[PDB]
């Protein structure tokens, strides 16, 4: 019942456009798309806290953290609302996203309308790669495309 | 107290960034920014309905209008929520933007978070031109440049 989109775009190739649904308010989020000219391999998946777009993926700031835990993997539940794991990419580049996730919400609080969907540059480690910046980033680094989350007829 | 962003691109070389800032839920939104790149004189400025643009400015869909009302200028009561009437660009093609509007919110139901600004081919004859389109669309044309509305800092 409730659909948004994201089309993800930035400086390099990197191009996706990502769908999320969601058919009642306490149930979970169903993610799926595909994003091209990526790296083979993992690549960070996140929402980050602002839908600004401003100086690029930049001004999206850091990961969308509206109950104030360390950064995680979808599937823990230390994590940050945004943590979506990772994509994966093929030798051709290509991401199929399939996700379902109970985390993330299209109503109330954990409301991703409006935030950022960020693909990343390396793989994120979900917080178990024994540095500080794993549980905050998970070490995931430079942000490749981003869009703003919008909603969808 | 409440700001949100949003950063229009197109096909052309029009592009802008409009800022929207309201300090109570039940009070008026400012919105100020720059837009570039437009032809001398008006332009339709409106909010539409969808964050969505997979498929460019086009599939924003219609203006924002949950009140099912007609198509108006900011200042009549019988508006699309998302009439925000025409921005005006100089010789130079630049719009400075400086409006105050009490029918867009940044919460509850009449909320623009997540849907699309786009800033229009022609002038808005804000519902007066004496054509059912006017009622509708305000014949503004086609769209030079739009983006998903999004929470900054
Ligand atoms: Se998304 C969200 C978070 C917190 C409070 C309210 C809301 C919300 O209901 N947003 C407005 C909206 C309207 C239509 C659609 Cl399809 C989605 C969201
Ligand atoms: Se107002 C609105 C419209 C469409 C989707 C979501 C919302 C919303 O209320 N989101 C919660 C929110 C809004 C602004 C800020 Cl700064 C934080 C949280
Ligand atoms: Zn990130
Ligand atoms: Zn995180
Ligand atoms: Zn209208």
């Amino acid at each position: 019942a409730t659909k948004v989109v994201c089309v993800l775009k930035g400086d390099g190739p990197v191009q996706g456009i990502i769908n999320f649904e969601q058919k009642e308010s306490n149930g979970p989020v169903k993610v799926w798309g595909s994003i091209k000219g990526l790296t083979e391999g993992l690549h960070g998946f996140h929402v980050h806290e602002f839908g600004d777009n401003t100086a690029g993926c930049t001004s999206a700031g850091p990961h969308f953290n509206p109950l104030s835990r360390k950064h995680g993997g979808p599937k823990d539940e230390e994590r940050h609302v945004g943590d979506l794991g990772n994509v994966t990419a093929d030798k051709d580049g290509v991401a199929d996203v399939s996700i379902e996730d109970s985390v993330i919400s299209l109503s109330g609080d954990h409301c991703i309308i409006g935030r950022t969907l960020v693909v990343h540059e390396k793989a994120d480690d979900l917080g178990k790669g024994g540095n500080e910046e794993s549980t905050k980033t998970g070490n995931a680094g430079s942000r490749l495309a981003c869009g703003v989350i919008g909603i969808a007829q």
